[PDB]
C-alpha cells in the first residue's frame, strides 16, 4: 500500500520496484541559499504528504474560494500506491551557493562514449525528483505538484513517463520483459541483499564525502531502441546478442532463467559476458530502469526503448567501467544513448524535522 | 487481467468498460492493390484475435526457424489479456483509393474550424486508425507494434498518441477518473449497459444510409493541450465555475453528490457543463472514451499536459460537432488548445472467426 518515507537512505533505490515511473530533472533559477533551503523544506513536507496519499498543503478543495487550491487535486481518491520520491543533485547544482568543494569526487563527469548522440536539451539537470509509484497518475501528480510548488525557484529541464510491469495482472517474482522482448533484471542487486547493497550501493563515511553517507550516486541513460531493426533480426541473432534464450532467458547452454551464465559459451561481444562483473574487475551495478514508449518519430518509428538506472557507491567504479566495456557490445547495433545525467543522491530523511539536503546545506 | 471477447456485432472498445491505458496509433496506406489491403485486413484480424486472448501473434515469440525473425517480438510474453482491446477505423482519406470513393458515409463528415483551433496537420488525419486499449502498457504497445509490423510495406504509421491514464467513465458504478485539471471527468456518459442510448445515439443503423456501417459508430479524435499554469493560479471559485461542478465531490453547483442531475440555471452561462449539455445541444449526446497524456516538457520550463479526447456517435454532424459548436464561448477555453484532430469511421464488429475487419466494405 504505501512505502516509509523516512529512513537512514531514500525510499525508491532497494525499496520494491513499482509499476510506473515519472523522472523529472529541475534546474534551478535562484542564487539565493537561503530560498533554495527553503524550498527543500516545503518540498519535503509536501514528499511527506504525498507519500502517504494525502494531499499538499491545506488541501484540494475547500478551502478559501478566492485562492488557488494548494493541491492540484488530480490524485484525489487514489491510493498511496507504493509512491516514492527520490531526490538527486547534479553536479551543475554544486557551482551555485558556494558549494563548489563540497561536490562528492564520486559524482564523476561522464566521458564520452562510443555512438553516444546526446540530446543537450534531454541531458543535465541540477536536480532531479524520481517519481515511483505503481499508477501513473499518483506519480506525475507528484512531480506537477513539486514544480508548482517551486515556480519561480526551479523550472523543469525535461521529464520522463516510464513502465515496467503491471502488478495487479504479474506475479511479483516474474521478471519484467524489456522491448526488446528479453527478460531484464535475472543478475541484480536485489533491496533483500543488505551487504551487497552496503558493498555496491550506499555510499560509506570514509569514502570521502561525510554529507553523503547513506546517499548512492544515480547515473540516468535514455536509451532509444531501434525496435523496427531489431524485429528484422532473427531469433539466432537476437539470442546472440545477449548470450541468453529468448524464451526462459536462460544462459546459453543452460536450462533455467537463473541458472548461472557460463561466460565462455557466450560470443565475446554479448551484452551479457561484457556487463558481467566477471568481466569488469567485479563492477556490480542496481539497474533501477523503466520501459518508455514516448510516441512515434518523424519517420513513423517507435520513439521506445529503456530509460536506464543505476545506482552505485562510486560512479566511476560502478557505471563507468561497465559501459566502457560495451564498447563493442552487439547491442550497439540497435540502440542508441540519447539522454545523460548523474546525480548525488543523499541520504534519508531520518524524521519528521528533517528534510532533503540537510547534511549538504547543514 | 481478463480478456474482453473479441467477436461481437460491434466492435469491443466502445462500449466496453474502459481500460487504464491507450496506445492509439493512426495510419496511412502505401499500397494500390486493392487485394494487397484486404489481405492485410485479414491478417491483422487473425493478429487481433490472439493478441487480445493473451496469445501470441503467428507461429509465437520463440521455438521457431533460428534463422528467422520470430513472428511475434516477444514483449508481452507471460502476460495476461489485460482487457485489451483493438477496435479498427477508416478516415476519410481511405475513399480515395481502392474505388470506395462512393461508399464514404455521409456521416463520416469532415469537421468545420473551430475558433480557436491550432492544429499539427502531421498529428492530425490518417488513413485508418487502430485503438488500443488495456491495463497494461506493456500489452497494449504490443498489440500496436506487432499490428505495424505485419503492415510494413502496405501501411505505416502516420502518428501515434500514448495515454497514461484514463479521463473517462462507461461504468457508473464504479469510481469516475479525474482529468489533469483535478475534477472527474465521466459522470455523464453513456453506460455499457444503457443499451437503448448506444442504439440512439453512438451504433450507426441500416435506416441512416450506409448499410455496410451498420452496427459501426464514428470516432473524433482530438488531442487537446492544457494550459496547466494558467489553471493552476486560477482560484478554487474561478475553476468550478469554469466546469459547473465542485471539486471534490464533482457535485453540480449547489448540489451535494456527485450523481445528482445538473440544474443547468444555476451554473454560469458560460460553464462547460451547462454547454455542453445535451439539454443545451437539442439532445445531442456522445461517448466520450478519452485518455491523458503528457510528452515531457514545453521546452519552457514546464510540464506538458493534455487530454486526448475520443468521442464515438451515430453521426459526427450531430453528435461532435454542434457539441463543440456550442463550446465557442466555453469557460474552459481560456485553458485549452485543440492542436490535433481526426475523425473515424468505425465499422461493425468482427462477427464471428470467419469474419475480418472491414468484410462489410471491401
Ligand atoms: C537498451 C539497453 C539495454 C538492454 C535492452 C539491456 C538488456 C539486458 C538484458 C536482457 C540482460 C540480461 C538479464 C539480466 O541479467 O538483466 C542484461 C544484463 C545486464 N545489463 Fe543490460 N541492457 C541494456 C543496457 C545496459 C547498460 C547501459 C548497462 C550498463 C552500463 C547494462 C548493464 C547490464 C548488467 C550489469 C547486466 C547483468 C549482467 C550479469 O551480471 O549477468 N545494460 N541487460
Ligand atoms: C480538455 C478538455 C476537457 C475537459 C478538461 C473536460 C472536462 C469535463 C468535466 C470536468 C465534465 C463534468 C463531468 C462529466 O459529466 O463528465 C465534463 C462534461 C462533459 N464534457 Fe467535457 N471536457 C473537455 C472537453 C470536452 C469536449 C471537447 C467535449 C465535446 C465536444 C466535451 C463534452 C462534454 C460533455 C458532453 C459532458 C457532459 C455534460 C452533461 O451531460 O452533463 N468535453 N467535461
Amino acid at each position: 500500500s504505501a512505502v516509509p518515507f523516512h529512513g537512514a537512505h531514500q525510499a525508491g533505490i532497494a525499496t520494491p520496484v513499482q509499476d510506473r515511473l515519472h523522472f523529472a530533472a529541475f534546474d534551478v533559477t535562484t542564487e539565493d541559499r537561503a530560498a533554495f533551503v527553503a524550498l527543500l523544506k516545503e518540498w519535503t513536507a509536501a514528499a511527506r504528504r504525498l507519500t502517504a496519499g494525502h494531499a499538499v498543503g491545506e488541501g484540494a478543495y475547500g478551502g478559501l474560494p478566492e485562492a488557488p487550491p494548494d493541491d492540484t487535486g488530480e490524485a484525489l481518491g487514489l491510493k498511496p500506491s507504493r509512491l516514492t520520491l527520490t531526490i538527486g543533485f547534479g553536479p551543475s547544482l554544486f557551482t551555485r551557493f558556494g558549494l563548489a568543494d563540497l561536490r562528492p569526487e564520486a559524482l564523476a563527469d561522464l566521458p564520452k562514449f562510443p555512438g553516444d548522440n546526446l540530446d543537450r536539451a534531454r541531458s543535465g539537470g541540477d536536480l532531479c525528483v524520481q517519481a515511483c509509484a505503481d499508477d501513473p497518475q499518483v506519480a506525475v501528480h507528484a512531480i506537477r505538484n513539486l514544480a508548482r510548488i517551486g515556480f519561480g525557484k526551479v523550472v523543469v529541464r525535461w521529464s520522463q513517463l516510464g513502465f515496467g510491469k503491471t502488478s495487479s495482472t504479474t506475479p511479483d517474482k516474474q521478471t519484467p520483459r524489456n522491448l526488446l522482448g528479453f527478460k531484464d533484471g535475472t543478475r541484480n542487486i536485489a533491496g533483500t541483499e543488505k551487504d551487497r547493497l552496503d558493498r555496491f550501493v550506499w555510499a560509506a563515511e570514509k569514502d570521502g564525502t561525510p554529507w553523503m553517507t547513506g546517499g548512492s550516486y544515480l547515473v540516468a541513460r535514455r536509451i532509444r531502441m531501434h525496435i523496427e531493426t531489431w524485429d528484422r533480426a532473427s531469433l539466432q541473432e537476437q539470442e546472440d546478442v545477449f548470450g541468453r534464450d529468448k524464451g526462459e532467458g536462460a544462459p546459453v547452454g543452460k536450462a533455467k532463467e537463473r541458472d548461472e551464465p557460463f561466460l565462455k559459451a557466450m560470443k565475446p561481444d554479448a551484452h551479457v559476458r561484457l556487463a558481467h562483473p566477471d568481466s569488469n574487475g567485479g563492477a556490480t551495478l542496481l539497474r533501477r530502469g523503466y520501459s518508455f514508449t514516448d510516441g512515434t518519430d518523424g519517420l513513423g518509428r517507435l520513439d521506445a526503448g529503456l530509460f536506464f538506472l543505476a545506482y552505485q557507491r562510486d560512479i566511476r567504479t560502478g557505471f563507468v567501467p561497465v559501459q566502457r566495456n560495451l564498447a563493442t557490445d552487439a547491442l550497439n547495433e540497435f540502440i542508441q544513448h540519447v539522454g545523460s545525467a548523474v546525480f548525488a543522491v543523499p541520504p534519508g530523511v531520518r524524521d519528521a524535522d528533517d528534510w532533503w539536503g540537510s547534511t549538504l546545506f547543514g
